[PDB]
C-alpha cells in the first residue's frame, strides 16, 4: 500500500495554472469524435478519466494525435455515430462521464459493443439511462447486475418520447442530450421528477452548442430535440481549467492563506463548481474574480449550513475545510455522494472522525463539529481521488497527515500533490 505523508503547512500563497476540466474534456472528445471536421482541443486534461475516453475512441477507430504533455489533441471527426461490432469491449475505468455518455451515444444505429470498467463502476447505477434509451428503441443487455454496468449495446435508438429519471444523476440526461440530435427521429426528453446536479446539464448544452447543436429546454422539465442533425468541428477549442480541482487550492487559502490564485477559470466559466468560491466567501474568506482567474484570500472561517446539490463534487472540499471553521457545518441534499467514486457520505464521515471531528452521517447530509485540535491519522482513500485531495487539507494544521494510495488523485489530477506543494510555504 503506497502512502504519502504531508508535513504541516504553515501558510499557502501563490498561483496555480489549473489542469483542464474533466467534465469539459470528456464531453469535448466525444463530440469531436462524432463531429465533421478536425477539432483541435487545447488545455485538455491528462488524467485516467480522459485516458479511458481516448482509449475508447482509439478502439472505435477514431484517429487523433496528442501533444507531448497530452494537453493538445487534434481529433479527426468521424462525421457521424461511432461504430464497432463483435461485442468489442471498452474498458472505462471508473469514469462516469465516459461510461454514461458512451452508453447512450453507442446506441445510435447498429452496434455490438460492451462497456465495462473497474469493480466500483459495476456498482454505480445506470438503470435510469438504460430505461430511457430503451424507450427510444435501444437494445441494451445487463451482463451482470441489473441496473449497472457492464452493458452490451446492440443499437436501435431512433428517438421519440423518452422519459428519464433525473433524481439520482444528471449524467443520464446529459448522455441523452448529446445523443438525441443524431437520432433519425425527433425526441422529447421528459424529466420524471427532480433533477439533481443541474449545473452539469448547462455544461452539456454549452458544449453541444459549441459543436453546432441547440435544443429546446423547457425549464429543465422537458427537452425537445430535432433529430437528423450533425455535430460540426468548432476548429480550435480551449478547454476551461477544472473548477472542481481548483476548490482544493482556494479552500487552502481560506484556511491558511495568504492569497491563492487559480488560472484557467474565471467569472465567465460554464462550470457550476466556480460557485464553490461563493461558499468560501459565505464562510468568511475574500474572493477576487477575473476573466481568467479566481483568487481566495484568508479572512476568517465560520461554519455554514447549506444545500450543496448544485456543487456536489466541490462540496466535499467544504467537508474537510469545516475542520478549521468556527462552529458546526452541515452540508445538505447530497444523497448522490453515495453512488459516486465511493460512497462519499460514509467515506467522508469515517475519515473525518479519524482526525478528531464529531460527525453525523445523515442519509443525504453530513454534519461536522470540529475538534479543538486535529490529531494524526492515516487516511483511507477508497480509490477516490477526492478523498485524497480533500484530506490533504488536514496538513494546514499543526499535524501531519498520511494519505493512503496518493496516486488515486490521477483520476482527475495526477499532479495534485506537486501543485499543493507549489503553494505551500514554510514562512
Ligand atoms: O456531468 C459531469 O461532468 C459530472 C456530473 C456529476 O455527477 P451527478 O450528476 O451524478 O451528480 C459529477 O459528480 C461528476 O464528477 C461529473
Amino acid at each position: 500500500m503506497e502512502s504519502l505523508t504531508l508535513q504541516p503547512i504553515a501558510r499557502v500563497d501563490g498561483t496555480i495554472n489549473l489542469p483542464g476540466s474533466k467534465s469539459v474534456s470528456n464531453r469535448a472528445l466525444l463530440l469531436a469524435a462524432l463531429a465533421h471536421g478536425k477539432t483541435v482541443l487545447t488545455n485538455l486534461l491528462d488524467s485516467d478519466d480522459v485516458r479511458h475516453m481516448l482509449n475508447a475512441l482509439t478502439a472505435l477507430g477514431v484517429s487523433y494525435t496528442l501533444s507531448a504533455d497530452r494537453t493538445r489533441c487534434e481529433i479527426i471527426g468521424n462525421g457521424g455515430p461511432l461504430h464497432a461490432e463483435g461485442a468489442l469491449e471498452l474498458f472505462l475505468g471508473n469514469a462516469g462521464i465516459a461510461m454514461r455518455p458512451l452508453a447512450a451515444a453507442l446506441c445510435l444505429g447498429s452496434n455490438d459493443i460492451v462497456l465495462t470498467g473497474e469493480p466500483r463502476m459495476k456498482e454505480r447505477p445506470i438503470g435510469h439511462l438504460v430505461d430511457a434509451l430503451r424507450l427510444g428503441g435501444a437494445k441494451i443487455t445487463y451482463l451482470e447486475q441489473e441496473n449497472y454496468p457492464p452493458l452490451r449495446l446492440q443499437g436501435g435508438f431512433t428517438g421519440g418520447n423518452v422519459d428519464v429519471d433525473g433524481s439520482v444523476s444528471s449524467q443520464f440526461l446529459t448522455a441523452l442530450l448529446m445523443t438525441a440530435p443524431l437520432a433519425p427521429e425527433d425526441t422529447v426528453i421528459r424529466i420524471k421528477g427532480d433533477l439533481v446536479s443541474k449545473p452539469y446539464i448547462d455544461i452539456t448544452l454549452n458544449l453541444m452548442k459549441t459543436f453546432g447543436v441547440e435544443i429546446e429546454n423547457q425549464h429543465y422539465q422537458q427537452f425537445v430535440v430535432k433529430g437528423g442533425q450533425s455535430y460540426q468541428s468548432p476548429g480550435t477549442y480551449l478547454v476551461e481549467g477544472d473548477a472542481s480541482s481548483a476548490s482544493y487550492f482556494l479552500a487552502a487559502a481560506a484556511i491558511k492563506g495568504g492569497t491563492v490564485k487559480v488560472t484557467g477559470i474565471g467569472r465567465n466559466s460554464m462550470q457550476g463548481d466556480i460557485r464553490f468560491a461563493d461558499v468560501l466567501e459565505k464562510m468568511g474568506a475574500t474572493i477576487c474574480w477575473g476573466d481568467d482567474y479566481i483568487s481566495c484570500t484568508r479572512g476568517e472561517l465560520n461554519a455554514i449550513d447549506m444545500d450543496m446539490n448544485h456543487i456536489p463534487d466541490a462540496a466535499m472540499t467544504i467537508a474537510t475545510a469545516a475542520l478549521f471553521a468556527k462552529g458546526t457545518t452541515t452540508l445538505r441534499n447530497i444523497y448522490n455522494w453515495r453512488v459516486k467514486e465511493t460512497d462519499r457520505l460514509f467515506a467522508m464521515a469515517t475519515e473525518l472522525r479519524k482526525v478528531g471531528a464529531e460527525v453525523e452521517e445523515g442519509h443525504d447530509y453530513i454534519r461536522i463539529t470540529p475538534p479543538e485540535k486535529l490529531n494524526f491519522a492515516e487516511i483511507a482513500t477508497y480509490n477516490d481521488h477526492r478523498m485524497a485531495m480533500c484530506f490533504s487539507l488536514v496538513a494546514l494544521s499543526d499535524t501531519p497527515v498520511t494519505i493512503l494510495d496518493p496516486k488515486c488523485t490521477a483520476k482527475t489530477f495526477p499532479d495534485y500533490f506537486e501543485q499543493l506543494a507549489r503553494i505551500s510555504q514554510a514562512a
